[PDB]
């Protein structure tokens, strides 16, 4: 089977515009590539998310935390969200996230 | 999208052992380019290490990011679509069919 697998993984979640969201992704003993993907679009290449101002990666990298920071949920975050772990060729199951506007 | 694909991949048919290449340009541009196997990025840019099968090909100064599979086995029967990351643009999906003898 796949050398690795993730410790967390991210939920499903309903949130509020304008409030921060955290989605947990975690490998242990992991030392590769690992995207988050929206849609299908993949947001950057490890904590280098940097056309998104928006999304930030986070977490602690010596726990093999690579967890996604949405910093402030607009509507346009609504959408389905994926970890995945190119050398370790694993995705985690998918998380959408329902943004309500108040 | 100030950027757009120059080429995009096409469905293509072909037999267990050949090598298939798979277009994907775009003019241009210098950022991150990935290439996406049933939902599963291969690696980034020229780094396909992870996987000896796969090479990505192309004059980079044309913004070409072809990838080549340099023998087609039934395991790379798959939906391949190239994306660029600053750019946000996803190339149309191809259906790569492996026919085997
Ligand atoms: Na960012
Ligand atoms: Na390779």
């Amino acid at each position: 089977d796949p050398v690795y697998s993730f410790s967390q993984q991210p939920q499903d979640q309903v949130v509020v515009s304008g409030q921060p969201v955290t989605l947990l992704c975690a490998i242990p003993e992991y030392d590769g590539f690992v995207l988050w993907i929206k849609d299908g679009l993949a947001l950057g290449v490890g904590r280098d998310l940097s056309s998104y101002p928006q999304y930030l990666v986070v977490g602690n990298h010596l726990s093999g935390e690579h967890h996604l920071k949405i910093l402030r949920a607009e509507l346009q975050d609504d959408a389905v969200y994926e970890c995945q772990a190119i050398q370790a060729a694993i995705r985690s199951r998918p998380a959408r996230l329902t943004v309500l506007v108040p």
